[PDB]
């Protein structure tokens, strides 16, 4: 008494209600601090607050003897919201206290019980939160933030404001418990009603921390932590999160992401921040100098800075130089969202270890885990580090462009040569694929993988837990596949440190040897097994897989905790970002082989040669029988399906129509000559030498770029003669000779001139910085390309125009010479940050070089671009124009196309914005330039009739850009919907005969906008045709109208149901099928998405009149758009690379793996074949030619590969055996045996 005062008021209420709601609260404590604490916070709230007033009656816990005070008690109890209990801590009272309250327990919006008797704790209760899910105090606070993951993040959050307000109570200050009185009033009571810039936060800690020093000072000072964590070898982990979460207290996942990281002995840092540059606290906090974090994992779901600003983003974290991981909210707490969002972190080169009733549990651990995997490889001795190298496809029957072997070589030695150990590194990258695939070329023995390791059931089972979910499809262990009989096979070698392993077959095809009736596939127990190995058993600290390989189309336990790192092709963003997404790869770049020019031939040289002799000939008299002989030979090359080649003599024409003969087929050669393709390999770390870079050079010297304030090098020419390059490209076209000859003659100019600055580099050898600004002039010279261009016949190119575009060339010289690739994963393994950069087409976007990046696509809202749409008028007018001219004069009333991400990423939506136009709508940026809205425009802009449209979405371009897919719906409904003409408006047209036929609205009758299910990737054409699994076309045709039937709805953008029926009725009204070219390097044979894809037959199937629709291949890769058809393009194809020696010498030039590329052609021609019937007989014809009737050709290749021999023969007798080959009977015989001699040194006798 004389030493605490104590108060004789037990209760307390408000002088006044006004318009304030009542909160009534009651008390039993023993403590008359925490009496008198609460009597002054319910007081100051009275006096203070302008919508809430506190009733407070409560006794000390001895009180409830006298019945006159257990009797109000319990009808205070009876009117309460709030019940609070504290040290109560006597047997006798506590059961009265029991009696009392769990009558009301569900009346009462929360019951707060603090360290007391047993009984008295099971009445706690704040939302769906109880018991079941001093130092007394700190023990069960300390023990909730572990709680947390084990609950459904409401519960947690209840959980959590449970632990925020026995924080408050221990705390026992008056604001502390006012703050525990109105969270508890806002968050259970009367939700409507209630409610430093950046620093360092714990949950832990009641203060936010201003600096590191005086939070590591708290820290360490925590008795609750083992020692390890206060170690400075201890790893650390950086987080990073938005204030507002901290404010709010809705932080639950925030608590459990800090509890999981320091359950595994990590040191954290979390920063925090009110703003939008999170540089800020991540340049104060995670440095003292020296970065004091291991990994940093941001869980705003925003870019680090920000318009959002990615180079500062990227130079903070190129300081910090850690692994920067991305987890979304979203991932805790909506198609549209996950997509526009997760994108942007991307940008800022993030890592994603979330894949893409359910307790936090699993998210918080695969972060945690993933991120301590990250510190382990920063903290790891470099001779200890173990990398596990993954392979796919071996022996073949993946990653573009890749020597496999000749790369895994080089990153060995690299490996070797850096400080890691690596035993037994062979001699040679055929050695090394000799080591793994035993007699790859099967000299002496069939090809045999090298077993690495025997797997026991009972090792399986054991370090495989989820092996009984894959018994469903595959049996018991061991299964078929990748077995002995006994044991589960891991073919691989280990080389030191270092292990080379094959994966197999994921299987989705299934196991033939067993009959299954289930639509849920999964992998089969050798794929898991394989996985098991280099996760469990050799332990790898990192793995490094090329390209796609095999799984992220058919799960976090296979992919496991260890860092994915993936070399994929610069020119593949899109196929990139599925892996960030599905595989939680960290994607570094390689460059795909320095191109080359296509050239020229056996009868195409010959062609040439002759159109040569023309001009002389004319001037000699005799101009007319070589005009003949042009022809003949155009017949010989069957450049008569490209060019109309009447049945005339060149006696029967004027001079004019003679000239556009020869015109046509010139233009169509130069075509052919020119085209600029990869023809063989890369080999990872081993850049292009200059001269090597002159042809990719060309073209990028060969387009206007607005953004760089430069003009194309052949504009400048046209321009220097008074011309425009627009004209002499259409009047090129329609084959007027001078024109043809002017462009060749500008194209010439173009290479030497270009040449002519790569020539001056090398032979300054570094004297000078940059050839392109030494000051000719000033010692009276011309640069050597002013020169060259003069030489070239034109002296009047614009010099000031010409500096700047040379310089640009200059730059784009060093990147695409530039060694990075080695460096990038030099980095990865390092526990580095790897610097970000676009994937997409090099030539088009030169910021995609240098390569060794990790690779991203774009902000899906910056498509498509102003320069994209006018570009997409060109390319429709053009399909129209001549859509027209092969069918009266009319236009077509629907277009089938199919969208991809690739092509979409590499030219700003481009493909995308042309089924924009062909609807006549146009696509309206807001004020920072975000594309999220789309307008019709009116017929008098349009000038002629909205043309209806059924737009097949790639899976890929759905999970990239679903908001663009949402944009086109809208445009369809609103063309539909349109009060217009019926002949000025085939959407409305189609769409108002079907609405009635089906019954339904006209708007959702307008329904064009189709992909596959969500999780789903192609028509699985690809597989059948890859697997020669299907009998008959229908096959394909049925498979697509199962898979490729799933229709996106502008107006419930989450569910995308199967509609077959409204597919079938659109697909019916075809008139053409369109499709976008990606690039030379990926054009239609070179991979099977194009084929799978093609709906052409499948028209012909649906539509009454039976009539196949009109194919188009648009080609915006150079200056010089075309709309080509889909033969000439597969032509075009053949005419490049299968049948082109420069192509196939190029391939084979790198051995084994240079057949596969080989055989892969052929077998994406066999698919058009199914699809289109787009191949001409001479293709096969030419093919078996070239490498089955020219022996010595035929022994190299079966002893180069027997497996991709074994492929091309098979191929062959296919398209005979199923209609698509016609061939001699001879031929076929030949081909019979090959297959049974390359058969038997594959399989035995």
């Amino acid at each position: 008494m004389f030493t605490n005062v104590k108060s004789t008021i037990r209760r307390v209420d408000p002088e006044a209600l006004n318009g304030r709601q009542l909160l009534k609260v009651v008390y039993v404590v023993l403590e008359s601090q925490y009496q008198s604490a609460l009597s002054a916070a319910v007081r100051n709230i009275n006096r203070t607050n302008s919508s809430l007033a506190i009733q407070l009656t409560g006794y000390l816990i001895e009180e409830l003897r006298d019945p006159e005070n257990y009797a109000n008690f319990k009808h205070d109890v009876s009117e309460a919201n709030l019940f609070i209990a504290s040290l109560i801590f006597i047997e006798d009272l506590a059961d009265k206290v029991v009696e009392a309250v769990t009558p009301y327990r569900d009346n009462l919006d929360a019951a707060i019980v603090f360290p007391s008797m047993p009984q008295v704790m099971r009445l706690n209760k704040m939302g769906s939160f109880s018991m079941a899910q001093q130092d007394a105090m700190l023990k069960l606070l300390r023990t909730l933030p572990t709680v947390l993951k084990y609950l459904p993040v409401e519960k947690a959050q209840d959980a959590r404001n449970f632990m925020l307000s026995f924080q408050y109570w221990l705390g026992g200050s008056q604001e502390n418990l006012e703050n525990f009185l109105l969270m508890l009033t806002d968050k259970y009571v009367y939700p409507d009603l209630g409610l430093p810039d950046m620093g360092i936060w714990h949950p832990l800690s009641m203060q936010m921390f201003e600096n590191v020093k005086d939070y590591l000072e708290w820290y360490n000072q925590r008795p609750d932590i083992s020692e390890d964590l206060k170690d400075p070898l201890a790893p650390c982990i950086g987080l990073i999160m938005q204030r507002t979460h901290l404010v709010t207290g809705d932080d639950a996942h925030y608590v459990g992401m800090v509890q999981e990281l320091e359950a595994m002995g990590a040191r954290v840092i979390c920063v925090f921040s009110g703003g939008l540059d999170f540089s800020k606290p991540v340049n104060e906090y995670f440095w003292d100098p020296l970065p004091i974090v291991d990994a940093v994992v941001s869980l705003t779901g925003f870019a680090l800075v920000g318009r959002q600003d990615h180079p500062r983003a990227i130079e903070s974290l190129k300081k910090l130089n850690r692994p920067y991981m991305c987890a979304l909210p979203l991932v805790f707490q909506h198609p549209i969202q996950v997509a526009l969002q997760i994108a942007i972190p991307e940008l800022d080169g993030a890592i994603e270890p979330i894949i893409l009733a359910i307790a936090l549990q699993d998210r918080l651990e695969a972060i945690a885990q993933r991120a301590m995997k990250w510190a382990n490889l920063r903290k790891k001795p470099k001779l200890d580090k173990k990398v596990a190298i993954t392979v796919f496809s071996f022996p073949p029957d993946t990653a573009a462009y890749l020597d496999v072997f000749g790369s895994i070589y080089e990153v060995m030695k690299g490996l070797q040569g850096n400080g890691y150990d690596v035993q037994d590194l062979p001699g040679s990258a055929k050695e090394l694929m000799e080591a793994v695939i035993h007699d790859a070329q099967a000299q002496y023995n069939s090809p045999e993988l090298n077993i690495a390791h025997r797997m026991s059931v009972e090792q399986y089972e054991r370090l495989t837990p989820y092996s009984v979910r894959l018994e469903e499809n595959w049996g018991k262990p061991p299964g078929h596949l990748n077995s002995d009989g006994q044991n589960l096979l891991i073919y691989g070698k280990e080389f030191g440190n270092v292990f080379i392993g094959v994966q197999p077959t994921f299987g989705y095809e299934g196991d033939p040897m067993r009959l299954l009736f289930s639509r849920s596939a999964s992998p089969h127990h050798g794929f898991a097994a394989y996985y098991t190995y280099l996760n469990h058993i050799w332990k790898a600290d990192a793995v490094l897989h090329f390209g796609t390989h095999g799984s992220l189309k058919f799960p976090d336990n296979l992919i496991g905790t260890i860092p994915n790192l993936y070399y994929y092709a610069a020119n593949n963003p899109s196929e990139a970002t599925i892996a960030k997404r599905r595989g939680y790869a960290s994607t570094i770049s390689y460059l795909t082989p320095p191109a080359e020019n296509a050239g020229l031939y056996k009868g195409l040289q010959e062609l040439n040669e002759l159109i040569g002799s023309y001009q002389t000939l004319k001037d000699s008299g005799r101009g007319i029988q070589i005009v003949n002989t042009i022809m003949d030979q155009a017949r010989i090359c069957n450049l008569d399906q490209d060019v109309n080649l009447p049945d005339i003599n060149a006696e029967e024409m004027d001079q004019g129509q003679r000239d556009t003969i020869v015109g046509s087929v010139y233009r169509k050669l130069m075509e052919i000559e020119s085209r600029l393709l990869p023809c063989g390999l890369h080999v990872i770390g081993q850049p292009p030498s200059a001269e090597e870079a002159i042809a990719t050079l060309v073209n990028i010297a060969s387009l206007d770029r607005e953004d760089e304030g430069i003009w194309a090098l052949p504009t400048l020419i046209a321009e220097s003669i008074g011309r425009n390059m627009e004209e002499i490209y259409r009047n090129s076209d329609k084959g007027i000779l001078a024109d043809v000859e002017l462009l060749q003659d500008i194209t010439l100019a173009t290479r030497a001139a270009v040449a002519a600055l790569v020539q001056e580099q090398i032979n300054a050898d570094g004297r000078v910085s940059f050839v392109s600004k030494l000051n000719f002039f000033k010692i009276g010279k011309k640069a050597p390309w002013v020169k060259s261009l003069c030489d070239s016949g034109y002296p009047n190119v614009n010099e000031e125009k010409l500096k700047p575009l040379f310089e640009y060339l200059e730059f784009c010289l060093e990147q695409v010479c530039a060694d990075n690739e080695f460096g990038g994963l030099l980095q990865a393994l390092e526990g580095e940050y790897v610097l970000p950069g676009p994937g997409g087409d090099p030539i088009r976007n030169p910021n995609v070089l240098p390569t060794g990046k990790n690779i991203h696509a774009l902000d899906p809202q910056s498509i498509p671009t102003l320069a994209a749409v006018q570009s997409a008028k060109v390319v429709v007018d053009r399909l129209l124009e001549r859509q027209r001219a092969e069918n009266g004069g009319n236009y077509p009333e629907t277009i089938a196309s199919v969208l991809w991400g690739t092509d979409n990423i590499k030219t700003y939506g481009e493909s995308l914005a042309q089924i924009m136009w062909m609807v006549g709508a146009k696509p309206v940026p807001d004020a920072l330039g975000r594309v999220n809205k789309i307008e019709l425009v009116p017929l008098e802009e349009l000038g002629r009739p909205r043309i209806d449209v059924v737009v097949n979405c790639s899976g890929v371009f759905r999970d990239l850009f679903i908001n663009q897919m949402n944009l086109l719906d809208q445009a369809v409904k609103l063309a539909a919907e349109a009060d217009e003409p019926l002949e000025m408006n085939f959407v409305r047209k189609h769409a108002l005969e079907q609405a009635e036929e089906m019954g339904i609205g006209v708007r959702e009758a307008a329904t064009r906008i189709f992909s596959n299910a969500s999780g789903s990737y192609s028509s699985n054409v690809n597989l059948a045709v890859e697997n020669s699994s299907w009998e008959d076309e229908s096959e394909l045709q049925e498979m697509y109208l199962k898979r490729k039937s799933f229709a996106f709805n502008s107006d419930n953008p989450g569910m995308m149901d199967q509609n077959r029926d409204m597919f079938e009725r659109a697909l019916k009204t075809a008139d053409a099928t369109f499709q976008n070219l990606d690039s030379s390097e990926i054009s239609l044979t070179d991979v099977s998405h194009y084929f799978d894809s093609d709906p052409t037959k499948l028209i012909s199937t649906l539509r009454d009149d039976g009539k196949a629709p009109a194919a188009y291949i648009a080609d915006t890769t150079t200056a010089n758009a075309q709309v080509r058809t889909l033969s000439e393009t597969v032509r075009l194809d053949a005419r490049t690379k299968l049948l082109n020696p420069k192509w196939y010498e190029g391939m084979l030039s790198h051995g084994y793996e240079g057949v596969r590329e080989l055989s892969k052609r052929l077998v994406n021609t066999m698919g058009w074949s199914a699809t289109a019937g787009a191949v001409d007989n001479w293709v096969y014809e030419d093919a078996n030619s070239t490498f089955i009737k020219d022996e010595e050709m035929c022994k190299r290749l079966m002893d180069l590969n027997p497996n991709s021999f074994r492929r091309m023969v098979s191929t062959l007798l296919e398209v005979n055996g199923r209609g698509y080959w016609e061939t001699s009977d001879e031929n076929l015989e030949r081909l019979q045996e090959l297959y049974q001699e390359v058969e038997d040194r594959i399989e035995g006798v």
